[PDB]
């Protein structure tokens, strides 16, 4: 029922990169997925304690959310455009996971998932 720590986005003896894939993942993608009227749950890891969701991260053990791909991509701390994919689609395979087909929260990460969708097939070479 606890609240574990948030997923790392600083680490200094990782290395770094700002390729344009990169550039296009912050400028693009989360800036659009950001903005959006149905950001707003993704925008910070889950709070299960304020939420009431006791059992949240006894099930999601990859806990991933957009304020976080928002630190790390800010901080520099991806090395390629694949791993940060890889964090969009675990925020939203976490969603699906936890809850039930067309409940709200899904409706609103599959909005969220297609416009990402849409700005992945125009990820620059």
């Amino acid at each position: 029922s606890m609240n574990p720590p948030p997923p790392e986005t600083s680490n200094p003896n990782k290395p770094k990169r700002q390729t344009n894939q990169l550039q296009y993942l912050l400028r693009v993608v989360l800036k659009t997925l950001w903005k959006h009227q149905f950001a707003w749950p993704f925008q910070q890891p889950v709070d299960a304690v304020k939420l009431n969701l006791p059992d949240y991260y006894k099930i999601i053990k990859t806990p991933m959310d957009m304020g976080t791909i928002k630190k790390r991509l800010e901080n520099n701390y991806y090395w390629n455009a694949q791993e940060c994919i890889q964090d969009f689609n675990t925020m939203f395979t976490n969603c699906y996971i936890y809850n039930k087909p067309g409940d709200d929260i899904v409706l609103m990460a599959e909005a969220l998932e297609k416009l990402f969708l849409q700005k992945i097939n125009e990820l620059p070479t």
